[PDB]
């Protein structure tokens, strides 16, 4: 009933972040120019994955202005979820580069398989909130 493959969170790591930059998957604020990395949390219930891989679609005001790859790798079923770190990033930093960016995020593997496609916001502002 429950799949082998289920991808539990998105969470934001930054340690200036004053407050929880997390996403239950069972808009974030970013002050500018601070580090962060991107954490998927994921679980492999019964059988072996392989060649996961993160894809990210970021678009701005409907129209996309970036699209990354990430290889996650390959698992196996484990009863701990597991924890999958972009590396750090910096977020942009600027007048112009201010304002709410959309996500198209996309968890998959070798099958091409759709485990699990959501969409969020990035908001990035002079100061936290």
């Amino acid at each position: 009933m429950v799949p082998n493959v289920v991808v539990t969170g998105l969470t934001l790591v930054c340690s200036s972040a004053p407050g929880p930059l997390e996403l239950d998957l069972t808009s974030f604020v970013l002050k500018e120019g601070v580090e962060y990395r991107i954490k998927i949390s994921f679980r492999v219930n019964r059988e072996i994955v392989s060649g996961m891989k993160y894809i990210q679609h970021t678009y701005r005001k409907g129209v996309k202005i970036d699209a990354t790859d990430y290889m996650v790798g390959s698992y196996g079923p484990r009863a701990e979820e597991y924890e999958f770190l972009t590396p750090v990033e910096e977020a942009p930093k600027g007048m112009l580069a201010r304002g709410s960016y959309s996500i198209k995020s996309r968890f998959t593997d070798d099958d091409k398989t759709d485990h699990l496609s959501w969409e969020w916001n990035l908001t990035i502002k002079k100061d936290w909130k």
